């Protein structure tokens, strides 16, 4: 219940992801790698790029093997692509093991790397189903478990920033822990509650109820999971399906109505500020997501504060003020529980038992009046099915799974 060596092994800049130090090759080449529960490839910069100080040099590794197959991964704003291979991989502030893993050597990319983020690659921690080019490319965590005696579980404590801030010219530093193979009891307090992983592709879960400041949104619960709900350390915001987003914003606007913010604020495109230390936290409501319990007809709730959904961004021009970005945003691809959710909680990705645990994080930002909370059970007699079934395309139906 104590993993001192892996506590505080995450770093990053606010809004630019949390990364862990990894080594690749023989002798070990250190890179900073974004921890991403929303994808399933281990992919690292492997050629010069303007935003990289360093990259994986395959020619310098005696243990590198080329798989003689390329990989191309487009997404909304751009792409990464490169060459598949295997090499020896370790996590210096992780388990004392070295594994041979698939590595996608990124040779070309567009709007992938971010100036100043300080990471050079991505560690996709989700399941094989969503790996590229296909599900036969074994993800890193699968290789780790198979090759070692590391328990099939990892846990994440993402610790977000708060005012006062150290620097005006750079983004706020963030920290956290990725405990590989276990649960560290110093990272949480109170009860640890589990929700089932609905299906092993993304870390998919089911939300059964949503409340804003104690008030039920009263929507068909399938709307909350349209077309999926996932836990994603590779997303900054809490992202909500259109209908849910609009309902949530209406409620948050109403509660906070003493303050008249520009439309740009609610779109996440503009900061709002108060004089240092005077932020009226109490005018902003708590948000509770009720997640399906392990027991039929049970749920538990995770509750977050405005300290989680209003992200601190220090303004060079107004460094005397505390300024915030609204970090709840609209989705067309379902609910995404990103850093806005995860920074409230210690989150246990219990792959062995097909479940995700939540407990109050020992590092969450709060005040003297309210705390992020994990509470249950809530019993609902004859609880409905809140899961959505994504329409099956012919292309996906046509795949064989041998
Ligand atoms: C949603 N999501 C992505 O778009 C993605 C997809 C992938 C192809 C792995 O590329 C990236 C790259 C950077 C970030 C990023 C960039 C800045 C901050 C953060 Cl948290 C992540 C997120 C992703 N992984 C995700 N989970
Ligand atoms: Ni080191
Ligand atoms: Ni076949």
């Amino acid at each position: 219940g104590s993993f001192v060596e892996m506590v505080d092994n995450l770093r990053g800049k606010s809004g630019q992801g949390y990364y862990v130090e990894m080594t690749v090759g023989s002798p070990p080449q250190t890179l900073n790698i974004l921890v991403d529960t929303g994808s399933s490839n281990f992919a690292v910069g492997a050629a010069p790029h303007p935003f990289l100080h360093r990259y994986y040099q395959r020619q310098l590794s005696s243990t590198y093997r080329d798989l003689r197959k390329g990989v191309y991964v487009p997404y909304t704003q751009g792409k990464w692509e490169g060459e598949l291979g295997t090499d020896l991989v370790s996590i210096p502030h992780g388990p004392n093991v070295t594994v041979r893993a698939n590595i996608a050597a990124i040779t070309e990319s567009d709007k992938f790397f971010i100036n100043g983020s300080n990471w050079e690659g991505i560690l996709g921690l989700a399941y094989a189903e969503i790996a590229r080019p296909d599900d036969s490319l074994e993800p890193f965590f699968d290789s780790l478990v198979k090759q070692t005696h590391v328990p099939n579980l990892f846990s994440l404590q993402l610790c977000g920033a708060g005012f006062p801030l150290n620097q005006s010219e750079v983004l706020a530093s963030v920290g956290g822990s990725m405990i590989i193979g276990g649960i560290d009891h110093s990272l949480y307090t109170g009860s640890l509650w589990y929700t089932p992983i609905r299906r092993e592709w993304y870390y998919e879960v089911i939300i059964v109820r949503v409340e804003i400041n104690g008030q039920d949104l009263k929507m068909d619960c399938k709307e909350y999971n349209y077309d999926k709900s996932i836990v994603d350390s590779g997303t900054t915001n809490l992202r909500l399906p259109k209908k849910v987003f609009e309902a949530a914003v209406k409620s948050i606007k109403a509660a906070s109505s003493t303050e008249k913010f520009p439309d740009g604020f609610w779109l996440g495109e503009q900061l709002v500020c108060w004089q240092a230390g005077t932020t009226p936290w109490n005018i902003f409501p708590v948000i509770s997501l009720y997640l399906m319990g392990e027991v039929t007809n049970q749920s538990f709730r995770i509750t977050i504060l405005p300290q989680q959904y209003l992200r601190p961004v220090e303004d060079v021009a107004t460094s005397q003020d505390d300024c915030y970005k609204f970090a709840i945003s609209q989705s067309s691809t379902g609910t995404v529980m990103g850093a806005v959710i995860m920074e409230g909680f210690y989150v246990v990705f219990d792959r062995a038992r097909k479940r995700i645990g939540f407990a109050v994080s020992a590092c969450h930002v709060h005040d003297e009046f309210r705390t992020a909370a994990v509470e249950g059970p809530f019993v609902t007699l004859d609880m409905e099915d809140c899961g959505y079934n994504i329409p099956q395309t012919d292309e996906s139906r046509s795949h064989h799974h041998h």
